[PDB]
């Protein structure tokens, strides 16, 4: 799958920069299921002004989107200074309705495998972002969630 980086612009108050050696992954679900709500589009989205929430992949049935380079960290696991936001790479799987759900969680899969391959991190460690909060996100995996890891290997 293809991966385009447009980068939030540094200094922007949702790139905190703070140096970060990734030890887990995050997974998270949009929760935007209108038609158009895609990777390109959360790109944008990200680089406005006023935005305070951050991840580094947004990945769509088409391609993925990479918001931030991954020794930085990202505002998105809701647990302050912890290990979600200091220590994870977060990645967001869309849901908009002019995209294949089950498309995007392959293209998510495949994108975690790589990423757990290069940055040396064990599937156990690959969490999603209920882990750190508590939150009901991956909303659409959170039920099956132990499967859609089974077919991250
Ligand atoms: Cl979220
Ligand atoms: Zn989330």
């Amino acid at each position: 799958v293809n991966i385009i980086q447009d980068f939030i612009p540094v200094g922007a108050n949702n790139r905190p920069g703070y140096a970060m050696t990734p030890l887990y992954i995050t997974v998270h679900n949009t929760a935007n299921t209108a038609v158009g709500a895609d990777a390109a589009a959360h790109a944008r989205y990200l680089k406005n002004p006023d935005t305070t929430t951050s991840w580094h992949f947004t990945v769509d049935d088409t391609e993925i989107y990479q918001h931030l380079p991954l020794n930085e960290n990202g505002w998105h696991a809701g647990d302050g200074n912890g290990s979600g936001n200091r220590a994870s790479i977060g990645i967001e799987i869309c849901e908009n309705a002019d995209g294949d759900f089950a498309k995007a969680t392959a293209n998510a899969q495949w994108l975690i495998k790589t990423l757990m391959a290069e940055h040396n991190i064990s599937l156990a460690n690959v969490v999603p972002h209920k882990y750190w909060s508590g939150k009901e996100c991956p909303r659409k995996l959170l039920d099956t969630w132990d499967s859609f890891k089974a077919g991250i290997g």
